[PDB]
């Protein structure tokens, strides 16, 4: 992915029907002006380990504002382009030390994962907020939008 630029659009049903935002590679200051921002050093989008996504919770846009809102079960949805990716929320949110830099390694202790999956982790940019889910569901943006999102 090329540092800076979009690669993905996500959904949550939870934040809104309307709610939809970018996702740029990196988690610089810079790009996180303009979107959401995938950690560089993790998975790829729908691949194995934890793609890990932050976002501002009260400026620029305010994307994840009503973080707290989200429950266990409540879909998280992308699109690359070419595939819908639906991953599903089974721990958080969990308010944790912006040292915690753990919660976005490939396997991370506190999502009460105990195995190798295809995650994603949610974390707002002096505590921080994290959700972590797994991908349940893939189909093509050519066949139409999935379920969650009609």
């Amino acid at each position: 992915y090329t540092y800076g630029k979009p690669f993905a659009v996500m959904y949550i049903p939870r934040l809104g029907f309307t709610w939809n935002k970018p996702v740029l590679e990196g988690t610089g200051t810079e790009v996180l002006k303009k979107g959401l921002g995938h950690y560089a050093n993790t998975a790829r989008l729908g691949q194995k380990g934890n793609f890990a996504v932050a976002g501002h919770r009260r400026t620029y846009g305010d994307p994840f504002k009503d973080f707290p809102k989200l429950r266990h079960g409540d879909e998280v949805v992308l699109t690359d382009g070419t595939t819908w990716f639906t991953y599903v929320i089974d721990t958080g949110p969990y308010k944790t030390v912006p040292t915690d830099v753990e919660v976005i390694d490939p396997v991370p202790r506190k999502s009460g994962y105990e195995r190798e999956g295809r995650y994603l982790t949610l974390v707002t940019c002096s505590h921080r907020l994290i959700v972590w889910a797994h991908l349940d569901s893939t189909q093509p943006v050519e066949a139409g939008k999935p379920e969650a999102l009609r």
